[PDB]
C-alpha cells in the first residue's frame, strides 16, 4: 500500500498543487481514490478512401459500414482470493512451467540500443508524447536517458517515482516512454527471445503466423482424446488475481545480478502496485491505485497472459483427469500426485493446447474436462456467455474451432498438395481494411496502407474470390514501387515490395514444414479457392448483381483511383486472374 505508491502520488500532487482536491462524489469502489486536478482533452477512426473506392459493393452492407462509426464498469470489479488448494495448485504449476520454459533459455536484459531500433521502425510501445514530441525524438536526446537512470537507480533502491499508468472490452494503459524502457529492459527477453514459441513452450504460438495456426490446430486434432474446447474468459485482464501476479514474478528466480533486481522491481512496484491517472467529465484527472488486474506493456501482457493461461488450462486438465479431488485443501499425497503428473505427462499435456495470450484451444485426454470447472472458476478465469456451472460445449471438427478471431479450412490444390488457410467473416476483413488509425495522412500514405491490406489478403485470404479480386485491384491502383505501411506493426510477410507470387511460394511451399513436395507454383491460377458455397457461407457477395457489376467494370474503379493519385508508374495485376486473362 501507501509507502510503495505515496512517492508517485506526492510527486503528481505537487506538480498540480494549484488544483488538488479529495472529491466526495468519486465513482470508485474497487479502486483506491487519492485525489484530483484540472485537465481538458479528447482519437476516432477515419475511412481509407483508396480501399473504399475499390470495394463499392460493400458501401451498402451495414456490417461493413457500421465498423467505421463512433466495459469500464468491469475494470471497477473485484476478484476473490482463491481457496488455499487452488493457490497450492497454481504455485506448483507456475514453478514447474517457468523451469520448463527456462530449460533452453537464458533470461537477459534488453538494451537501450534494441529499444532505439524498436521506436525508429514503429512498433506500438504505448508510450506518451510532456517534454519531447514523438518517441523517435526522446531516444536520441541524452537527457531522457539521465531521467531513465535516475528512475533506474530508484528501482534498485526499491522505490518508484515516475511509473504511472494512463487509462483509455478494451482499456489501454499508456506509461511515459522511460517507464516503458525499464519494463522492456527487465521483461523484453520473454518476447525478444521467443519464450512462448511453439518449439520452446509446446502450447504457445508466439511468432507462428496466420498461415501456421491452422496447421497447428490440425496437429493438435491428430492426438487421441476428446472434443476440442475453446472457452473465452470474460474480461481476462480484469480477472488477473494478486496470486497470478506473484506466480508470474517467479520468472525472477531464473535471473541474477542487476537483472533479477530490476525485474523484481517492475513486478513489486508497477505490476503488484499500480498508480493510474483517469479522465472524468464531471474534465478532472483522478489518481486511483490498486494491487490486482493486468496493466503492463501490450507485449509483456501477451507473454504473462500466455504463461498464466497455460497454467490455468494444465490445472483444468488435472481436474478433468482426477489428479486432485477438492480445491479447498490439497493433501500432502495430492501435492506429490500433481508434481508426478507434471513430471510424467506435463509436456504431453502442453502439446494438447494452442495458447495465444487470453485465447486457447485445448484437446484434453477426454470430455470429463468439459465439466471440470471448480479450479477454473476459483482461479477467477470465469467463462464468457455460459452459466458458471454449465458444462463446456466442445467442437468435434478442428475446421470449426475459433482461434485468434479465425477458423481454418483444409483446401486441396489441383496437384493434391494440402493448404490449411485462415478465414473469418469477409465483412470483418473488408470493414477493417476501410479504417485508418490517425490524422494527417497524405493520399500517398493512405494508398500504401491500402496496399498493406491487399498484400495481406493475397497472402492469407487468396482463397476468398472477392479478396483476391479486390487485392489485385488495389495493387493495380497503387503505384507498383510504393512501399506498404502500417502505424502499429505475428509474421508480416506482406510488408515488402517483392512479387506477391514469390512471397506466396516462400510462405506456403518453401518454408512450410507440412508441405513435403517443394515444387514452386508458377502462376496464381495454380492456387485454389474455397468451394463457391463455402465462400458464400463465409460472407462472399459472389452471385449478387452488385458484385458481378463491380467485377465486370473493375478497370474503371482502378482508373478512378489512378486519376486521383496522378501520373505514376502502375502495374495491371487483373490478368493474373483467369476471367480478366482476356
Ligand atoms: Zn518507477
Ligand atoms: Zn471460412
Amino acid at each position: 500500500n501507501l509507502d510503495i505508491i505515496g512517492k508517485r502520488i506526492e510527486k503528481i500532487k505537487q506538480e498540480h498543487e494549484t488544483s488538488w482536491h479529495y472529491d466526495q462524489d468519486h465513482p470508485y469502489k474497487t479502486w483506491a481514490y487519492h485525489g484530483s486536478y484540472e485537465t481538458k482533452q479528447t482519437a476516432s477512426s477515419m475511412v481509407n478512401g483508396v480501399v473504399r473506392l475499390l470495394t463499392k459493393p460493400w458501401d451498402i452492407i451495414p456490417m461493413v459500414t457500421q465498423m467505421a462509426m463512433t466495459f469500464k464498469e468491469k475494470v471497477d470489479t473485484r476478484t476473490q482470493e482463491p481457496k488455499e488448494g487452488t493457490k497450492k495448485l497454481m504455485k506448483i504449476t507456475a514453478e514447474w512451467l517457468w523451469k520448463e520454459l527456462g530449460k533452453k533459455k537464458t533470461p537477459r536484459m534488453c538494451t537501450r540500443e534494441e529499444f532505439t531500433r524498436k521506436v525508429r521502425s514503429n512498433a506500438a510501445l504505448g508510450a506518451i508524447f510532456n517534454k519531447w514530441k514523438s518517441a523517435r525524438e526522446a531516444v536520441e536526446d541524452s537527457g531522457f536517458w539521465e531521467l531513465v537512470d535516475k528512475e533506474r537507480n530508484l528501482h534498485l533502491e526499491g522505490k518508484c517515482e515516475t511509473c504511472v499508468y494512463n487509462m483509455m472490452s478494451r482499456a489501454i494503459w499508456y506509461m511515459w516512454l522511460g517507464a516503458r524502457f525499464l519494463e522492456f529492459e527487465a521483461l523484453g527477453f520473454l518476447n525478444e527471445d521467443h519464450w512462448f514459441s511453439r518449439e520452446n513452450s509446446l502450447s504457445g504460438v508466439e511468432g507462428e503466423g496466420l498461415h501456421k495456426l491452422g496447421y497447428i490446430l490440425r496437429d493438435v486434432s491428430k492426438k487421441e482424446g476428446g472434443a476440442m474446447y475453446a472457452d473465452d474468459t470474460a474480461g481476462w485482464d480484469t480477472r488477473i488475481t494478486l496470486e497470478d501476479l506473484k506466480n508470474e514474478e517467479m520468472v525472477t528466480n531464473h535471473m541474477e545480478g542487476e537483472h533479477k533486481k530490476l525485474a523484481e522491481a517492475i513486478f513489486k512496484l508497477t505490476y503488484q502496485n499500480k498508480v493510474v491517472r483517469v479522465q472524468r467529465p464531471t474534465t478532472v484527472m483522478d489518481i486511483i491505485s490498486r494491487r490486482d488486474q493486468r496493466g503492463s506493456g501490450q507485449v509483456v501482457t501477451y507473454g504473462l497472459n500466455t504463461f498464466t493461461n497455460m497454467e490455468a488450462q494444465l490445472i483444468r486438465q488435472m481436474e478433468g483427469e482426477g489428479v486432485f479431488k477438492s480445491i479447498q485443501h490439497l493433501t500432502v499425497t495430492e501435492e506429490i500426485a500433481v508434481k508426478n503428473w507434471l513430471v510424467r505427462v506435463g509436456r504431453e499435456r502442453l502439446s494438447r493446447m494452442a495458447i495465444s495470450g487470453d485465447d486457447c484451444v485445448v484437446k484434453p485426454l477426454d470430455d470429463r474436462f468439459a465439466s471440470a470447472l471448480t479450479a477454473l472458476n476459483d482461479m477467477g478465469k470465469v467463462r464468457k456467455d455460459i452459466q458458471q456451472w454449465e458444462p463446456s460445449r466442445g467442437w468435434n471438427d478442428w475446421t470449426q474451432v475459433p482461434f485468434c478471431s479465425h477458423h481454418f479450412h483444409e483446401l486441396i490444390m489441383k496437384d493434391g498438395r494440402v493448404l490449411v488457410v485462415p478465414c473469418r467473416n469477409q465483412d470483418e476483413l473488408i470493414g477493417r481494411a476501410r479504417i485508418s488509425q490517425g490524422a494527417g495522412w497524405s493520399l500517398r500514405e493512405t494508398a500504401c496502407l491500402g496496399k498493406s491490406y491487399a498484400q495481406m489478403w493475397s497472402l492469407m485470404y487468396f482463397h476468398r474470390r472477392d479478396l483476391r479480386l479486390a487485392a489485385n485491384a488495389i495493387c493495380s491502383a497503387v503505384p507498383s514501387h510504393w512501399v506498404p505501411t502500417s502505424r502499429t506493426t505475428a509474421t508480416h510477410e506482406w510488408m515488402t515490395t517483392e512479387d506477391m507470387l514469390t512471397v506466396w511460394n516462400r510462405v506456403w511451399i518453401q518454408e512450410n514444414p507440412w508441405m513435403e513436395d517443394k515444387t514452386p507454383v508458377e502462376s496464381w491460377e495454380e492456387i485454389p479457392y474455397l468451394g463457391k458455397r463455402e465462400d458464400q457461407w463465409c460472407g462472399s457477395l459472389i452471385g449478387l448483381t452488385s458484385r458481378a457489376t463491380w467485377a465486370k467494370n473493375i478497370q474503371t474503379a482502378i482508373n478512378q483511383v489512378r486519376s486521383l493519385i496522378g501520373n505514376e508508374e502502375y502495374t495491371d495485376y487483373m490478368p493474373s486472374m483467369k476471367r480478366f486473362r482476356r
